């Protein structure tokens, strides 16, 4: 039962990027998650003038990726099956520009080599975060460059940081929408490593493992948050008749087919912690990335069961890491 | 905390259809759900010799449909965007034959007219139910004909009936798998009607709204059911290194795009009640069907919120009907 | 000389059904037998004269990785599996998917009714709507699919009016101009590399040869010639708006699931050379790309003929020619 | 007479980048201007001589329903929205998606930085890899996309080496045989029905005319002629295995999302007539089908030319011819 963070009513007429001398800020959030995942780096930058920002996951070696662009209102660039970086940003479709800044920065680091096998590949996805503030500032090329420059191994800024600066949840009615943030979680099991990163800007609300609504759809008249379905069902009885962007990164080798099905499974699992989810109103996009370092055993047995060690098993574990990250974003 | 229904170990060498004089049985289940949904009929038939069966949803006028074949191991026939019937069956891919029986029975009722606009369209999906018994009997053409002949408005046989005869859940290890069944639920809100039908044969387990595991992955050594992720995570720590078929039927007019996104949303929502879900091991297939009788208002407001009456709202309500149906199947 | 017409005639869209007849499957021989060498692949074609309608079955008992490209707007598909023991192509619109159920249960019987996972027999089926081309409602049923599998043999394919091609037809701007096609196959061996194409063209469009000549479909009995449909369509718009093909490509070259899927799309799109228009709303065009995984491509793609000359795309280009040859055999 | 060669020359795969130059956008004029009448649609083409590389922007300020058919195996796409205010086609591989960001922010500025939903400016962008055809790493950047939008005018299209077509090339079995193409457009009006095709062919394959002659790409300087790639591929397999095109079709005819999506697939597949091979692993082929929703098809599809003659498939067949004309203009 956290204190409310109501976003408040829309403001119109606000200034855009051209109005300011915009200075990127290295986002620190409310606290830093630290973890051990060699070969992965994360950077987060924001403009205070939005407030809005971008979060970049950089895997300099490049990593095989599956994309599950499941929502009805997706803002995606690249969506490549192999990436050197994933860029998550505010600013609606304008914020895809941040990924261009990452791309060209990587081209510069590569000394402008352009062989087809050396192209630097950045996939980007965005949230609409303009209802949560009163400017039109968006993550631009310079901000994406800055988020990459700020990237370091083994750290993630929780909360209002990067793409999470103006993320919000619970959009039955804007008077009940609350600011979320971005979140991350990490587990290591044996040699296996799983990192989840999420920027929940859902139409739905964030739900914990007990089924409590913990962020979004807060009614100041009652002091209580509501699951949206209670609102929806009563709206129907009255009147008829009268986005989350996310990444899961692991080091377990998966074939393209396993990796794709892993992405679908983990993404669907997020309907536990975000409700409703995968709606027409949402642009929900999950990237499943593997650094392809650790083999699963050829056969799937253990003391825990004959079918206990396989990609589905990994997907179930990763689903829990992701739920933890969603709850960090809503905290 | 229901009593266990352990399916027990595989049996091999069992007899197939050719060995028996197979008599269809009208399935009655453990109890009958009654509801008011003109233009929809449901029939369920089984062979005791399996035990295995088929469940047919017949909409004689035909209805617009979206299919969300999300699992990794799908057994689907037709998958049409307009259907006169949906056939759900056991018998793995062999059980798609039941839908052929429905199709030809409908052709006969149409006096063998064959104009392109008069083709009778049946979409079928199947579960693998051979690990839950010791015969190779499957739902054949005759059984699909029988399920159609047995179809009546406004009734559904809950539990071990039709396609649910030998459905089972919780497949980390076969020694912990439990028999489920089929389930249905129905709500009417104003003029809006929503019927959910489900045959859960998941690799995962059935979970209630409190987060309790209520069917599947039962350990006779402990007397307790386990969420699979506890098994999976310990299997990884040890060793590295050392299907649900469903339909939602409503009467609300939705465009092809709304109906498709509605299908995705409702299907993903089932990861609340079935965990894990949408895995590589599963052939999860949802049909979203509308009889296109009731308009939504042109604008989405109500006293409950500015964005409270739309297809996403309907999807959230339908998601709850579906969860109720899953819990009926597991009861 | 322009080919003689094979007009289908005016459709009635109905007639007696299967049980009005004592239906005996006939092993289809077509007009000619293609013979080829590709062990592990058998083809069977059966028909009912009383339709006339039929089914063609490709049986690969080892099982083979498959990509499905269901590109048309009116597809009739069952299974569509990424690994198949058989592919069943049939007439009878969606009713003819039943033929594949006959193949499936016959294969289960051969496996002594074993039902373990590695033992499930996987049959993907696709259909053409062939009811415009005859005055009956007979369709390929379980018995006909069983018969087509029983008749399957390696190294033979009956060209023309045979199996699923028995009542296939082309050129559907107006039914008065529609012509019977057939089924067709072609085969090439390049060293030990093997490519087999099988096609059952029932297009809304017409069959076109490598010169751009319309050779089957859209025959106007008032002119004695076949025009490209676009001439009819453009004239129709001036007046009124004033100011399925099912196919398989089978190869022995190893391709990963990703390469195989893209190969399927490439070969399928290539068929818009020989069938025009293609991939329309009005078509249920479905191509199965199957590999028996017997021989590897070299690790690098060079040859004397270029730096990017030996790869799955190259194989796709070669297979596209085999498929155009098969289309032309169907229309011959 | 066979067309003269335009060999691209041997690629070095790198060179100076954008900020090595003081880059001024140039309004591209190409070899010739196509003129046509289609109010509500503007086209702008800009290039950097220092690449050479460029971008071509189609601006539809009302916004228009769109279907995207990203059929190739190596696609570079941003947005891919089902409703667009602009389509941006560019060189520079994935770096050139940045040009579309320039278009997007220019449109936001025109809207006075309003950010409501109905006001979000939607730009879909696609790219070709044109770095093989020049010795620099200059790409279409935000400034070049802004310039292409500023230069956009109704009723004009610069054919040839212009905009995104500036360094487009064809026929990539071996880089020694690759030839510069260009961009191309064609237009037809049938009563008030309007169809505009725009294409930037950078294929692995070659451009083929209606006779089946290879007209651009795969020019062998040792023979003085262009062969179909399949001749090279089949010879390569004998030896070594011993025993992108981005495009738009814009029409004013109303089509539902379902019809429009199938129309996109149909027209895109039709391009395997003029580009061969096509839809390969090696290609990022992406077609945008856009309707401005100005005129209805009749409710029933009949005419004097047939019972099924006036429908979205018919429109697709006509549009496929407009697109082949555009491909040939690009290769001319």
């Amino acid at each position: 039962d956290p204190a409310p963070r109501l976003a408040g009513p829309p403001v119109f007429g606000g200034p855009g990027n051209d109005a300011f001398d915009l200075a990127p800020v290295r986002s620190t959030g409310r606290e830093m998650l630290r973890f051990d995942f060699p070969g992965v780096s994360i950077g987060a930058a924001h403009y205070e003038e939005g407030p809005t920002g971008a979060t970049v996951i950089h895997i300099p070696a490049g990593a095989r990726t599956a994309v599950d662009a499941r929502g009805g209102a997706v803002g995606l660039s690249g969506g490549y099956d192999f990436n050197h970086a994933i860029c998550l940003a505010g600013g609606a479709g304008y914020g895809l520009e941040a990924g261009a800044g990452v791309s060209v920065a990587l081209l510069e680091r590569l000394e402008h080599r352009t062989g087809f096998a050396e192209l630097q590949l950045v996939s980007s996805a965005v949230i609409y975060d303009f209802s949560a503030r009163s400017t039109a500032v968006y993550p631009d090329k310079a901000l994406g460059r800055a988020a990459l420059e700020f990237a370091v191994p083994g750290e993630f800024p929780q909360g209002r940081a990067g793409a999470g600066m103006s993320a919000s949840a619970g959009k039955v009615d804007w008077d009940r929408t609350e600011i979320t943030g971005q979140g991350a979680a990490f587990r290591r099991l044996g040699d296996v490593r799983i990192l989840a990163v999420v920027v929940p800007n859902p139409v739905g609300v964030i739900v914990d493992r007990a089924g409590t609504v913990v962020r979004g759809n807060y009614d100041a008249q009652t002091g209580v948050r509501r699951h949206p379905v209670f609102d929806y069902q009563e709206a129907f009885a009255e009147q008829v008749p009268p986005t989350t962007i996310s990444a899961i990164v692991t080091n377990v080798r998966m074939s393209p087919v396993e990796l794709n099905q892993f992405a679908k499974q983990v993404h669907s699992s997020m309907h536990r912690g975000i409700q409703p989810f995968h709606t027409d109103m949402d642009g929900d996009t999950l990237f499943a990335v593997t650094t392809d370092e650790i083999d699963l055993p050829t056969t799937p047995g253990s003391s825990r069961g004959r079918l206990s060690v396989n990609a589905t098993a990994l997907g179930a574990i990763a689903s829990e890491v992701m739920w933890d990250a969603v709850l960090e974003a809503g905290k």
